[PDB]
């Protein structure tokens, strides 16, 4: 037998599901996700991280001028001074004063701390959804783990499986995010081999290990202090260390619909969007027929309290007459009360009792004990408790569901008016009537 | 100088863009597409092989019956036969012709040849596209490799060179592929863990080296048979097998807009889709001032010959004064008639000679030399070759508003008849106010 059922993506509650095979005995069903997981699939764009500035001795022409010459290196700058007569501990460097000259060079290269300090620019396409399942079934507890898409099946216990595809596609990460530890950003970072300085990837590589790095940080060479060898510079700050400061809030705590975020591999976990179609294969052993059931009959509903505290308080008993000691499945014949309780025990004459969370003012409601159905109605009290840690387990109710038994007030106020327009219509149809019987 | 074309998603068609820096002379660019190659992002699902059948020496007790235990392998089945009486080359192998039972048992594992000779499940994404492109920058060739997603900016020769993003997404792949060898097939296939016998899928792994297999063959097996011992059973064939000889034609033949595929990494190369972006930062010194450029005058232009035809059939000669000896840029004032040549010298008081390519069967165009214009035309004929094995170097084909020459029969016509019209409302108008001037 195939049954199709869909389930909100709320994690950690658990949902009920009645299956009906004519033949044989009413079959309930428990389902809850246990983790639900949207796992992206990323493309590295570049690594950026904090760069070195590489300033080799200078270059000291002691009578003379020096000449620089183009190098490759990332960032590189050359500039020749003159007119430079720098001292030593001991005295002036050198003798002839007139021309004495100074070449001064330097270049960036990524720092060698880049190996475990970096941050990761990633595109991200599409994400694999997959979620662990937890199901009631002939009253034991069985895991079942599959990906979320529709096209993989899984069999535990004889049963097959199959989960999805999803209802949405809504993910908490954008197409361009930045990656650092354990904190990852929605951030629009600039495209490769076009950065700024000051700014996030003023320095970037493809790869950890690359050999071919871009860089921008607007190195300038300055004439140095007279008397001095010193090589002056200016140059902008790492943009790396500046976004490090400034990074903000990461998105495991700005995200959307209570999303959790992990890195290693990246990906959102319990996000409460949407819902998961659920299909299951129930082999024929799995079911008893209504002969090998119990019959119940003579039954009655008692409720002797009722409190929509959402934490399944409510508490119901029904007298039961069986024809034979068994085991009958226990659902509920409206959305507006949902029963803790999957499976009941019943024998000979007694009285069974269940727990049920509602949120309607009166507890009117049908529940079905075997194959037989009881009707139970009760007054429900609010709580006094004004917040709770918990999710509430009873379903939303609509204007209609929500009215109490008080509402005979309203029958008895429309009633009311409704009577003297229908008077007051007849009295003008009877007139008319008259008035075209004369005329 | 920042400038900005876009040319046709096509491969070995040069395209020319003309950059108006006011001040300097005219630059005009040659661009061409080399390869573009557009490579999606894939995840395996499963991988699919031939499976092979094993069936262990079959176990006989002749005096009592054998028993039998299940197993945890792929596709495992068992079975005890009863009244069985084997024989062998020297005479009959058991003795009591009583209570003799046979177990025979079988199951389902991979080939080791599944390492080799397998096919890959995958599900497809979203493809990045990138491309090689060549520019005729100051006259040079260089070569420009970059992503088509527009990042990734690169700079050759001083040049920055940003491709992208393409106007179209459009993709030959579907969103699931089978890859074999060197052929892709757009195949629809099976969940995994849910294969069915005789049908590609039926021994499913999540990757080659796993020892978690799927299988389902419908594996049965049968009573042995005239004193053999023997193990007889009922199998399906390998789905594999029959999918290799049913594989039909692959994407690499029947994909659309001449798309080529490899595999190894998976790619589609060379599709004439949509179209894409250049963007080109120019140093200012590939600039040439127009004081110090050439400036032609006195200039006239001659056709001695024109076919409207491919491979730039036509000829055109322009005489002009060069006044300064030097270089210029060549370049067509209209999008009817395509220019070969991107420049030309200049000297003295010689004429230059260009090639042309037009669909028009009466050519009229202007030429623009050193940043002046000349004035062009000719009757052209027709090709006597129906077919060629290259693609047409013209613009486009001809269109209601173009026309030929000696079309003066048009004019001669519709003016006829608007005179005829003209006269006919001018008749009646004068006859109304003579009849509207009564009374
Ligand atoms: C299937 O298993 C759940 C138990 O909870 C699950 O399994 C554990 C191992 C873990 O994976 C959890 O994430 C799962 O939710 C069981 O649910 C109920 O049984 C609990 C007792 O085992 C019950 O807790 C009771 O005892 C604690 C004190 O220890 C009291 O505070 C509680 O009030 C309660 O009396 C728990 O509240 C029950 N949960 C629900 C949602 O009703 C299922 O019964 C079990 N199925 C079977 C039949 O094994
Ligand atoms: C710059 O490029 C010219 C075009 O290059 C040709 O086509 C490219 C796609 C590539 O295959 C290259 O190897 C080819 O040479 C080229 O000039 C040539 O152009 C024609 C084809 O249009 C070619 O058959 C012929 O050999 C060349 N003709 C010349 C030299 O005028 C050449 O590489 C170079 N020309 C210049 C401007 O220096
Ligand atoms: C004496 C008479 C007028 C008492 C009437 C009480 C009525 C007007 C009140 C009491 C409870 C209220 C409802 C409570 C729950 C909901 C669900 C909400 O999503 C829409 C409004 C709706 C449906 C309310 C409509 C108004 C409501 C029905
Ligand atoms: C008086 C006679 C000679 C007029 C003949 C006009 C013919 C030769 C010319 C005039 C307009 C031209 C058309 C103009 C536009 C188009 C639409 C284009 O998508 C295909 C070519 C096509 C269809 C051209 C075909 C040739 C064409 C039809």
């Amino acid at each position: 037998y195939e049954h199709v059922t869909v389930i909100p993506n709320t994690v950690g509650v658990p949902y009920k599901t009645l299956v009906n095979r004519p033949g044989y005995s009413p079959m309930v069903l428990e389902m809850e996700l246990l983790s639900v997981t949207l796992e992206p699939t990323l493309s590295l764009d570049y690594i950026t991280c904090e760069y070195k500035t590489v300033i080799p001795s200078p270059y000291v022409k002691c009578c003379g001028t020096a000449e620089c010459k183009d190098k490759n290196l990332p960032d590189y700058s050359c500039k020749v001074f003159t007119g430079v007569y720098p001292f030593m501990w001991g005295g002036a460097y050198c003798f002839c004063d007139a021309e004495n000259t100074q070449l001064s060079e330097a270049h960036v290269e990524k720092s060698e701390s880049c190996k475990t300090e970096f941050a990761s620019a990633y595109r991200a396409h599409t994400a694999s959804a997959s979620a662990k399942l937890r199901v009631l079934y002939q009253g034991n507890n069985i895991t079942v783990t599959a990906y979320a898409n529709g096209d993989h099946a899984v069999t535990v216990k004889d049963a097959k499986f199959i989960v999805g595809p999803m209802s949405s596609a809504w993910t908490p990460f954008d197409n361009k995010i930045v990656v650092y530890k354990g904190d990852v950003y929605n951030m629009d970072y600039p495209p490769f081999g076009a950065g700024r300085p000051g700014q996030f990837g003023d320095i970037q590589s493809r790869t950890p290990e690359s050999k071919d790095v871009y860089a921008n940080t607007q190195l300038v060479l300055q004439r140095p202090a007279a008397g001095t060898v010193h090589v002056p510079y200016s140059q902008a700050p790492s943009g790396f260390k500046y976004w490090l400061k400034e990074r903000g809030a990461s998105l495991q705590h700005t995200a959307p619909f209570g999303c959790q975020i992990a890195t290693n591999p990246v990906r959102a976990v319990n996000c409460a969007v949407g819902n998961m179609p659920i299909s299951i294969d129930i082999p024929e052993a799995a079911f008893t027929r209504v002969v090998d059931a119990p019959s119940l009959t003579d039954m009655s509903c008692e409720v002797p309290a009722c409190t929509h505290s959402s934490d399944f308080g409510g508490v119901a008993v029904i007298k039961y007459a069986a024809s034979k000691k068994g085991k009958c499945a226990v659902h509920s014949m409206t959305n507006a009360v949902t029963i803790r309780e999957a499976e009941i025990e019943v024998e000979g004459n007694s009285q069974l009792q269940i727990s049920f969370s509602t949120a309607l003012a009166s507890a009117e409601f049908r529940v079905q004990v075997c194959s037989t159905q009881v009707h139970c109605a009760a007054e429900c009290h609010p709580p006094k408790d004004h917040i709770v840690n918990y999710p509430a387990s009873h379903t939303t109710l609509g204007v209609q569901d929500i009215s109490a038994t008080a509402m005979s007030w309203v029958q008895k106020i429309t009633g009311g008016v409704g009577l003297v327009v229908a008077v007051a219509a007849l009295i003008l149809i009877v007139v008319l009537c008259v008035s075209f019987s004369r005329h």
